[PDB]
C-alpha cells in the first residue's frame, strides 16, 4: 500500500494542529493525514504499520459517494478529535485516544445518504434491523466486521480484556452521533456543572463528555473558516434535499429542511441551528475542556456571518 510510503509536506504540520483546518485542498492525502494523526497523537509503534493502512484504505472503501455523509466528513471528524485530545493531553488515556480517533473515522459507516426518519418511514431492512439510532448501530457493526478481516485488527495485538474495552468505547462514540441522543445527554452535563457533580473519575461521567466531544467533532464544520463553511452547508443540504426529492416521488411532502423549493429559508434555518444546537454544544464542551474555545469562537463567526446574509449586511 502507498499509504506507508506517505509522508506530509511539512509546511502543513502546524496547519493541522489548528481547530479551523480544512482538509478539503488535499484529497489526495487524506488516508495520510489520518495516519500522521494517529502517529502525533498515539505515536508510531502504536498499530503495527501495515494492519493500519490495511484498515484505513478498507474503511475509506465502505464510504459511499454521497454527497456530505462520506470519506470526505469521516477524516473531518477525526481531525477535530485529534485537535481536541492534542489540546487535552493529560486528561485522556491511551485506549481513549486511539479508541476514539478510529471512532470518528468509522462513526459514519457506509452511509447511504439517508436521514433515520427516511429509514423508519419506508420499511428498510435498516429499520426492521435496529429500531433506534437506526444508521448508527449498522456504523458500528460495519466496523467490528472489518476489525474482524484478516490483517486488520490493530486491537488484538493487545488483550482480550483491553481488547473490549476499546470497542466499548468506540461502540458509546458513535451511537452518541445520533443528533437525538446528544439533547438529553448535555442537558446532564450542564446540570453537573451547575452543582459541581461533574467527575472525570466517573466512567459514566467519561461517556457523557465523550459523547458531547463526539457531537462537537461531527457538527465541526461550523467550526471552518467562513468560505469552508459556507461551501460545506451546500453539501448537506443536496443530501437532504435529494431525500426529500424522493419523499415527493411517493406522495409524501418532506419538511422544509428537505425540502429543495424552500432554499431561500436556509440562512434563517442555520441561525436556528447554531442557536439551538451548535452554540450550546460548544460552550458545554469548552465549560468541561477550556482549551476547545476557539470551536465555540469560529462558531459564533459564524453565526454572525448567517445573520449577515439574513439582514443583507
Ligand atoms: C447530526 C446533524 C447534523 C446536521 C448538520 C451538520 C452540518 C455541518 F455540515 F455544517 F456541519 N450542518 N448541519 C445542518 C444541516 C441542515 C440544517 O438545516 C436547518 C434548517 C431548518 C429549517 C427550518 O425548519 N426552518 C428555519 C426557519 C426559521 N426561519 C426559517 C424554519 C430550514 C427551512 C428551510 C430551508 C432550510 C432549513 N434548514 C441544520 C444543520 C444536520 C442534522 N443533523
Ligand atoms: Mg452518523
Ligand atoms: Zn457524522
Amino acid at each position: 500500500q502507498g499509504l506507508m510510503q506517505f509522508t506530509l509536506p511539512v509546511r502543513l504540520c502546524k496547519e493541522i494542529e489548528l481547530f479551523h483546518f480544512d482538509i478539503g485542498p488535499f484529497e489526495n492525502m487524506w488516508p495520510g493525514i489520518f495516519v500522521y494523526m494517529v502517529h502525533r497523537s498515539c505515536g508510531t509503534s502504536c498499530f503495527e504499520l501495515e494492519k493500519l493502512c490495511r484498515f484505513i484504505m478498507s474503511v475509506k472503501k465502505n464510504y459511499r459517494r454521497v454527497p456530505y455523509h462520506n470519506w470526505k466528513h469521516a477524516v473531518t471528524v477525526a481531525h477535530c478529535m485529534y485537535a481536541i485530545l492534542q489540546n487535552n493531553h493529560t486528561l485522556f488515556t491511551d485506549l481513549e485516544r486511539k479508541g476514539l480517533l478510529i471512532a470518528c473515522l468509522c462513526h459514519d459507516l457506509d452511509h447511504r445518504g439517508f436521514s433515520n426518519s427516511y429509514l423508519q418511514k419506508f420499511d428498510h431492512p435498516l429499520a426492521a434491523l435496529y429500531s433506534t439510532s437506526t444508521m448508527e448501530q449498522h456504523h458500528f457493526s460495519q466496523t467490528v466486521s472489518i476489525l474482524q478481516l484478516e490483517g486488520h485488527n490493530i486491537f488484538s495485538t493487545l488483550s482480550s480484556s483491553e481488547y473490549e474495552q476499546v470497542l466499548e468505547i468506540i461502540r458509546k462514540a458513535i451511537i452518541a452521533t445520533d443528533l437525538a441522543l446528544y439533547f438529553g445527554n448535555r442537558k446532564q452535563l450542564e446540570e453537573m456543572y451547575q452543582t459541581g457533580s461533574l467527575n472525570l473519575n466517573n466512567q459514566s461521567h467519561r461517556d457523557r463528555v465523550i459523547g458531547l466531544m463526539m457531537t462537537a467533532c461531527d457538527l465541526c464544520s461550523v467550526t471552518k473558516l467562513w468560505p469552508v463553511t459556507k461551501l460545506t452547508a451546500n453539501d448537506i443540504y443536496a443530501e437532504f434535499w435529494a431525500e426529500g426529492d424522493e419523499m415527493k416521488k411517493l406522495g409524501i411532502q418532506p419538511i422544509p429542511m428537505m425540502d429543495r423549493d424552500k432554499k431561500d429559508e436556509v440562512p434563517q434555518g442555520q441561525l436556528g441551528f447554531y442557536n439551538a444546537v451548535a452554540i450550546p454544544c460548544y460552550t458545554t464542551l469548552t465549560q468541561i475542556l477550556p482549551p476547545t474555545e476557539p470551536l465555540l469562537k469560529a462558531c459564533r463567526d459564524n453565526l454572525s456571518q448567517w445573520e449577515k446574509v439574513i439582514r443583507g449586511e
